[PDB]
């Protein structure tokens, strides 16, 4: 485990040698401004003067000597036996190392300890923390909370919940949290089937992995040109969010998009088509998911057969199939015959859980040799002050401390990048020939190809470069707008071949919008 613990203490202790440098401060002044960036809540900012009151006096005196962050957290003993982030030959590497022995030399608490063990199991299986009634929807934001499904109205109620069968056609209270409800004035006649009746509204699922979940980390964290107290608002919200921002993901995504861009959510397309389908979003995704391992958290997909409508599902396994983080990672990479097997067992659990009526759609995997090609000899948010770590030295580090994501993509090594998408190639077409010849009781079976050189033209045809795609942090999963342009170019395939899917357009859009607006939001 000191991958993880290496990784995040160059990363830190790189911030700090690049804040003393942006503002000609001494590192202890850097610290100081550190933590003075970063937000009170989760006790993030007492945590910072902690580290810095335990090893600030140790880093002022290696920083002083011109060593780096890689150099500094192998001294510190937060690095063990060795890996470079920035270019150092061995035995310049060994003298600095050699230089810091003579200048040198959580969850425990019993009262904090039942918390974490309880925080531990909501994520892991994919639930909200906060969550009454058990019902898997919830009224806070974060900890699966409701940026990844519709948000619940009524808490304390387990039959109240977006996409339920109206009860009643809800007389008295929204029994779907989909912000219709009461009667009509002049003829007394329910709101609910008034409206939502006949239209067939269905839902939009994700089973997908961190793409899926549009993982993304701000590089404004990393970046001390452009540092502030505004940079980090939003951390506390990620971490609780496993570094995911579902709400503005391309599948279940309901916020105003920051980047600019005009294309909306799959769920947006949904609602806007349908008023009914309001909330009727669901993330099942997780980070590192992959068809090996979906079983592991599928349970947390809340649809009842018989007291919910249809759902239009999304399979996302993009990646993890052939991204693992293994040195020998070809063996763990997926075989088409274990795709089949996997797949055909996941289809079979959503048979038997999905209504009838419901739809699958199956994505394909691109053709990650894409990131290497952008990437390799551009610079990671943490090189770009000094133009010293290219993507290639990022993504080599990460692979040393065996926290790279996908060895097999982000490699120097082409015939393994080329065997990589060979693979996600045969994955692919795996998957295509079920959804061709394999049939189901309660769903259709289709398949839409990822395509990402079709998302590049769209992209190179609105002016960017290919390299804005992708996440700058991690050098990997694609950011927001690429993630957006993809639902954009699955949503119009799905409608010029399959428009059952979605279904057509409930012309009392029009009559939910005068009489009830923006339906409690979300
Ligand atoms: C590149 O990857 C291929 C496939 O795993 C492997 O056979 C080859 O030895 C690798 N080349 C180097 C220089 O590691
Ligand atoms: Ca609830
Ligand atoms: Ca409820
Ligand atoms: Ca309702």
């Amino acid at each position: 485990s000191h991958g993880q613990s290496c990784l995040g203490c160059v990363v830190l202790v790189s911030v700090i040698e690049q804040l003393a440098e942006v503002h000609n401060s001494s590192v202890q002044v850097a610290m100081e401004r550190l933590c003075s960036y970063l937000p009170e809540k989760l006790f993030l900012k007492t945590a910072c003067y902690f580290l810095v009151q335990t090893f600030g006096s140790d880093i002022i005196k290696l920083l002083d000597e011109a060593m780096k962050a890689d150099v500094v957290c192998y001294a510190l003993e937060f690095c063990k036996r060795q890996c470079h982030l920035y270019p150092l030959p061995q035995e310049a590497w060994e003298s600095a190392l050699e230089k810091a022995r003579q200048v040198l030399r959580i969850c425990s608490l019993p009262f904090l300890t039942k918390i974490c063990q309880k925080i531990e199991l909501s994520i892991k299986k994919a639930v909200p923390f906060k969550d009454v009634d058990s019902d898997k929807h919830s009224v806070f934001p974060t900890l699966r909370g409701y940026h990844w499904r519709g948000r619940d109205c009524n808490d304390s109620d387990k039959t109240v919940y977006p996409g339920r069968r109206p009860d009643n056609w809800d007389i008295h209270q929204d029994s779907n949290c989909n912000g219709i409800w009461g009667i009509d004035p002049k003829d007394g006649i329910p709101y609910e089937k008034k409206f939502c009746e006949g239209s067939q509204p269905r839902g939009i699922i994700l089973l997908g992995d961190a793409a899926g979940a549009h993982f993304h980390i701000p590089p404004e964290w990393l970046t001390a040109s452009q540092m502030s107290v505004n940079s980090f608002l939003n951390l506390p919200s990620a971490l609780t969010d496993e570094l995911n921002w579902p709400q503005l993901s391309g599948v279940t995504g309901f916020l105003d998009s920051t980047s600019g861009i005009e294309e909306k959510s799959i769920y947006h397309r949904l609602r806007k088509r349908n008023h009914c389908n309001h909330r009727d979003y669901q993330s099942i995704s997780k980070n590192g998911a992959s068809s090996r391992n979906l079983k592991n958290f599928i349970e947390s997909l809340s649809r009842n057969q018989a007291s919910d409508h249809p759902a239009i599902v999304l399979y996302a396994m993009i990646g993890n199939d052939v991204c693992n983080s293994k040195a020998d990672t070809v063996p763990e990479m997926t075989t088409p015959e274990q795709m089949y097997a996997n797949v055909m067992q996941t289809l079979t659990h959503l048979n038997s859980h999905l209504p009838n009526g419901s739809h699958v759609i199956l994505y394909g995997l691109p053709d990650g040799t894409f990131l290497w090609d952008s990437l390799h000899n551009r610079y990671h948010p943490l090189g770009q002050l000094n133009k010293d770590v290219t993507y290639a030295q990022f993504f080599s580090f990460l692979r040393c401390l065996q926290l790279n994501p996908c060895n097999g993509w982000m490699s120097s090594n082409k015939t393994l990048r080329t065997l990589t998408s060979e693979r996600a190639e045969q994955l692919s077409n795996t998957l295509k020939k079920i959804a061709t010849t394999e049939t189901f009781a309660n769903f259709d079976l289709f398949y839409v190809d990822f395509a990402f050189h079709e998302i590049i033209e769209d992209w190179q045809k609105r002016g960017g470069q290919p390299w804005q795609l992708i996440e700058p942090v991690d050098g990997f999963h694609p950011n927001e707008v690429a993630s957006l342009l993809q639902a954009n170019r699955v949503w119009e395939k799905i409608q010029l071949q399959w428009p059952h899917v979605l279904g057509k357009e409930n012309p009392f859009n029009s009559q939910i919008e005068e009489v009830f607006g923006d339906q409690g939001g979300h």
